[PDB]
């Protein structure tokens, strides 16, 4: 991704989302759009963004249903123009395989979320994360998501998935993660609030890139 | 819930969804709407259904994000008219509390999904499910979702949450679960494909209710 930086566009109204994304477009090539924006403005916002900014769109829907419903969610999401979708691994292998089958049919990609970045992830997800990552490898998953807030866990995840897999990581900025440290293990960092709630989003994005290039 | 039966309306186009829900409305008072329909037709479909059928709407979004995003998802979902939202417990207590705080602010309800009904749930979720249920009790959750496909697990979940909590259960019909056995522990059963893919959805719903009333 351009500059190894992915914008998590979680503003909830179209006008603000369009303004901020346009202000930082020169510093990224990939926008992560999730339910806060889609449930507020509609799935058509994905194609509008993709077209208007000529960026790749990752739908961060953290898919976590049974196989049959996961297939339907992935189909609707790719039909809407998304390039990739983020799926939870904790529901198990059949749920993840359902997403991979649709991505294969539609020429898109699946990112497997292993361990989450917030405090509560320590309760149940962390203990299963190494196994979820190994399950991903066994299924042929090549794209993964891991926590910026726990670089030692990000390192262990990178260890399991190997150097050829692509790893992106949220939790930078607002949640406490560091761009530089996270990029020791992840290929790209996801940043939301530190950029979109900033008084000057372009300056915030630029400042992060400056740290990155220095690496 | 009328007849202890909740329709899982997962068709993906408005016309078919409206037709089937109208055909079975005399047998239910609650419709569960999820992402297959919402991502295909828009969040406005919730208010349309609520008005048209005068039914309660449970948004089955299996929310599974960090606290901050979960709040935004719940706010957008209740703004759209949903009476309740289903939330995953696996992500931890802070993620669940974020949903409860928004439900409290907006006068709505949160249903906590403990163990899922599909085969893959055995990999990671099942082993944490009793603890997720206890966490729910500790947080003051009063509405839960458990698996029709494993009545012995449904019994154990009922044991943890007590008789006063409300428990609904998916996996009846297509996934192999039985209405009668599931209702030994759950207050209501969720049924999707067995009704909406039937040649006569009203007859399918009626048949289920007849086996229920005989309890």
């Amino acid at each position: 991704v351009m500059n190894r930086l992915i914008l998590a566009m979680d503003l909830m109204n179209r006008d603000d989302a369009l303004r901020v994304t346009g202000e930082v477009r020169e510093y990224i090539d990939t926008v992560k759009i999730g339910y806060p924006l889609v449930l507020s403005e509609g799935m058509d916002i994905i194609a509008e963004f993709r077209k208007r900014f000529g960026c790749r769109i990752i739908a961060d829907f953290k898919v976590a249903d049974i196989p049959e419903t996961n297939e339907k969610i992935c189909r609707a999401t790719f039909k809407a123009g998304a390039d990739a979708i983020i799926v939870h691994g904790f529901p198990g292998a059949d749920s993840v395989r359902a997403c991979l089958n649709v991505a294969e049919e539609m020429g898109r990609e699946v990112f497997l979320l292993t361990e989450m970045s917030h405090p509560g992830a320590e309760m149940f997800i962390q203990g299963a994360a190494d196994e979820i990552a190994r399950m991903g490898v066994d299924l042929g998953v090549k794209n993964y998501v891991g926590p910026s807030t726990r670089p030692e866990r990000l390192s262990r995840l990178r260890e399991i998935i190997g150097q050829d897999s692509f790893l992106i990581s949220p939790g930078v900025g607002a949640q406490g993660g560091d761009p530089g440290e996270t990029l020791r293990f992840a290929d790209a960092i996801i940043v939301g609030r530190s950029i979109y709630l900033a008084d000057n989003p372009a300056a915030a994005a630029a400042g992060i890139i400056e740290s990155i290039k220095d690496l």
